[PDB]
């Protein structure tokens, strides 16, 4: 009942007093972010709470966050919190643990070098132009535009081609088999009834694993396992058309210290890259277009910067993307306000003392990225969208352990450079062509979901006018 | 269903073909020992089977057993197979794992040195004389004697006094609170319905742990937790009566590298020493008295040896016990025929290759002590009780990885020297006084249980005549 609930009381650590069985989950009625903000204001730099019987220790000091995320990563803080049932997706790099993770991360890093990314840019840019043609169709018809639909389709297009060589105008092929299945790989709402039920009954996870029940929908993982094997074969026959997708890069890796990726592991990476990058990219893109529609001066400045680097609507390149400083500032400032991961977490696998504080074995150590991104101690007027924060002049005062939209240390976002390049390539191609102005039905100011995902209450709709 | 059942088929390893869900447990209808003998005869040096979905790899080569039990103990083969639900007995040294085990084993080894044992001998010998007075009462009344009752009471007497300073003629006080509770700490029958059900439904263990259901009976562990705390206090007051029991030795250890034993850990050791030594000691003692009643020449020789070392029925001492060579040979030969642990087991925690064979992570590696003790390749006429096997002349040919009545390596029986001293002290004091002859109701030859414990089908009853 109150089996594990005496922990933070004994260590002297403050927090919200838990209820038997539930722990503190009734406090999630306003979402993770409002709960972490409120805990921070009340209890200060460190506090504890219980997801059911699972103790979670929140930390906010940048030197102590560096010890967890960086310094003692391989020794103590290696793994994220177990969730399940995951079935074979246990072999996905984001879910693997200890030596399996370290091996998988070693096997996959060459797949995310800037050289392989530079090679993928011509593919991504192709669907930037596809986004423009579809944006135009909805702009020449004066009609408000749902960002997540048009950015969802773009993120989908980039995914299908950069991971499998599958080239699809998903917007206009919404019933292509590959689109209908990929659309289902959406991030998990850990506040929905099923996951809250598992949190309160974690002893039921083994029961679901043995019945082959799985949080990754069976129909979609089956479709991709057999889709991947069909590509694996057919790539061995017509072996002249060189490919630059993730699949091909992972196929070449098993043609080898460590063991090469097994065919099942490879399918698990392919699945988790999609899950990791699909709804995230489109969510961020939508948040950015919101800030630019509500800050027309910022939008004008960015469009001026783009036309200076790429005159006469010249196609963006790898090097010209990295050149655009205000674009980078706009992306970063949006990710400060909306760090869609919300939290970073590591399990404490050993009794440890770091920076002076004792951490018992088994605790989940949580870094509350949303709250730290909005803390007045590091960010003046934290609620205002102000890209000059990230000017090269002010970048000296920004702690890489307070601003963590992609995490930090060995287990950070492995697709970070890819996601940044992919979002900026879309942004340039869109802003070269259009301007984005509010509607009357634009939620101004935008409200966040009370749910377990960082996303707007109402969808973001805006008017799109052709330049 | 047949989730894990393709393992040994793929590795090329032979074994009995498993049924869905059950694995091979229907083959346990003749017990562990007959199953391991039969597997050995059929499949040779190495074979595999499934306890439910749990693969077990049996090994028989002494160089490969040394690698598991000795060479790669700390790195790969550290832990025994999980069973549960165990509740807080998770902190008992025999159940602890990895770094917890290593710490507990380090903290408890000084408690089992020959110096502390020499100091406990006067206590143990006291109950040797108590065994004699009770044996006499049943000998002057010509009436057959149930060994396990008279050796059970002796093992109980030695336990209560050497671990808690509690001095009781348990035979004649069978309703003393301390006796009635200790009598319940009996070894587990892993072939009984409850444990077979858990083997086939291991996913139910977490469900029982959360309801505080536990294989160590709650009533008995509660009685001992509060009995121990009563002694812990009262030992701090009258601190003049020096004590030499395990409790006192563990109390002195928390008056300190490692963390000292917590009060809950200490109670867990106290419990597991009883469980480990109570039914085992009396079982072996009974098997020995059987062999001596069925081999009167061996019995005469041993009694002659005792009267040569201890003339005029002199009290046995530490040094005079270690002097008696034929006594040691009789004990060892009995433990060859009846190695009551039946199997040694280690979990394989890593992908390993030892002595040329691949062992996947998660496999249970089993050393089938009963079968190896009766293998014709190492033991001529293995079924005959022949103590000369262990003469100093022939001790050169006996492989310490074939003969493993107490296991081997860092995780071997930590109470081994104590158990040997305790059984020999009883044997001497009894044989100095009595001779043991069969009954008509003596099961000759004795048959082993078809159950999960190495024990006689029928109880062992014998006539006891005073010398
Ligand atoms: C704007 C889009 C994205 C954001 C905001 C984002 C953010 C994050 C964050 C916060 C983490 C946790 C890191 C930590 O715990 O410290 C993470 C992990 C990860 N991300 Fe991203 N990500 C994005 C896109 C992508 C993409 C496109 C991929 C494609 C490969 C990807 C692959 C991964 C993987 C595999 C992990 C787990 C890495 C590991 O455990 O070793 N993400 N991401
Ligand atoms: C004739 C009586 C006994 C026999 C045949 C016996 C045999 C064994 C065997 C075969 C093991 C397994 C070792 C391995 O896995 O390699 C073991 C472990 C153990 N025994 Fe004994 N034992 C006896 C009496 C005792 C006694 C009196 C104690 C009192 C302390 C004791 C304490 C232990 C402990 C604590 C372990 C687990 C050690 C660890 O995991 O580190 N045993 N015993
Ligand atoms: C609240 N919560 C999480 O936030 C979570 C989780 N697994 C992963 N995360 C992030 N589980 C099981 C959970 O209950
Ligand atoms: C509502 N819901 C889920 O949300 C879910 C699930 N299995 C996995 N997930 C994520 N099941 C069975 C379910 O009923
Ligand atoms: C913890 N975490 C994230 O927070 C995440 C992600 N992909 C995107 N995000 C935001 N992955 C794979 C992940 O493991
Ligand atoms: C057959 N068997 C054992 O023999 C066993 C066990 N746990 C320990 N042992 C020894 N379990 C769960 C088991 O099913
Ligand atoms: C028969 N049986 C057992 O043998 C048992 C048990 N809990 C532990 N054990 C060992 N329960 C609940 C049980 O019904
Ligand atoms: C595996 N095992 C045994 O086989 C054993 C024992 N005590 C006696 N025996 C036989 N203990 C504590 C143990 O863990």
């Amino acid at each position: 009942g109150t089996h594990s609930h005496g922990l933070f009381k004994k260590l002297g650590i403050p927090g919200p007093t838990p209820l038997p069985f539930l722990g503190n989950i009734l406090s999630y009625h306003k979402g993770f972010c409002m709960f972490d903000m409120e805990c921070h204001k009340k209890y200060g730099k460190v506090w504890g709470f219980y997801d059911g019987q699972q103790p979670v220790l929140a930390i906010t000091d940048p030197d102590m966050i560096k010890t967890v995320l960086v310094k003692e990563c391989y020794s103590v803080f290696t793994n994220r919190r177990p969730f399940g049932p995951v079935g074979f997706m246990k072999s996905a790099i984001s879910i693997a643990e200890d030596e399996e993770w370290k091996r998988l991360r070693s096997l996959l890093s060459p797949t995310f070098t800037s050289g392989k990314l530079k090679e993928m840019v011509p593919i991504i840019a192709q669907y930037g132009d596809v986004l423009v043609r579809n944006l135009r169709r909805e702009a020449e018809t004066g009609k408000p535009v749902t960002l997540k639909d048009v950015f969802g389709a773009y993120s989908m297009d980039v995914i299908t081609s950069t991971s499998f060589g599958v080239n699809i105008d998903s917007l206009n092929n919404p019933q292509d088999p590959f689109v209908e299945n990929t659309k289902k790989l959406l991030r998990f709402d850990f506040l929905d009834p099923f996951f809250l039920s598992i949190t309160v009954f974690p002893f039921l996870i083994p029961i679901l694993e043995v019945l082959n029940i799985c949080v990754f929908p069976r129909e979609v993982t089956n479709f991709l396992r057999k889709s991947v094997k069909r590509m694996k074969e057919s790539r061995l026959e017509d072996t002249q058309k060189h490919r630059v997708d993730f699949l091909q890069l992972m196929i070449d890796s098993q043609n080898s210290s460590h063991k090469a990726l097994s065919d099942l592991e490879l399918v698990a990476q392919s699945i988790i890259f999609i899950f990791a990058g699909y709804e995230t990219t489109s969510s961020v893109l939508s948040f950015i277009m919101y800030e630019l529609a509500t800050h027309p001066d910022v939008q004008q400045k960015l469009q001026e910067e783009i036309d200076a680097v790429l005159p006469n609507k010249a196609p963006p390149t790898y090097d010209t993307v990295l050149q655009m400083e205000y674009l980078d500032m706009v992306v970063n400032e949006t990710l400060r306000l909306f760090p869609i991961a919300m939290r970073l977490e590591r399990v404490c696998k050993k009794d440890v003392e770091i920076n002076g504080m004792f951490i018992p074995k088994g605790v989940v150590v949580m870094i509350p990225s949303y709250a730290l991104h909005r803390d007045p101690k590091y960010w003046t007027e934290p609620e205002k969208f102000l890209p000059e924060r990230f000017s090269k002049k002010n970048k000296d005062n920004i702690d890489p352990y307070i601003y963590t939209p992609f995490g930090s240390g060995p287990r950070n976002c492995i697709g970070m450079r890819f996601a940044l390049m992919n979002m900026k390539l879309a942004l340039i191609r869109v802003l070269q062509n259009f301007s984005f102005k509010p509607c009357k039905e634009t939620q101004i100011p935008l409200k966040l979901s009370l749910g377990g995902l960082l996303q707007p209450e109402k969808p973001v709709v805006l008017k799109v006018e052709s330049r």
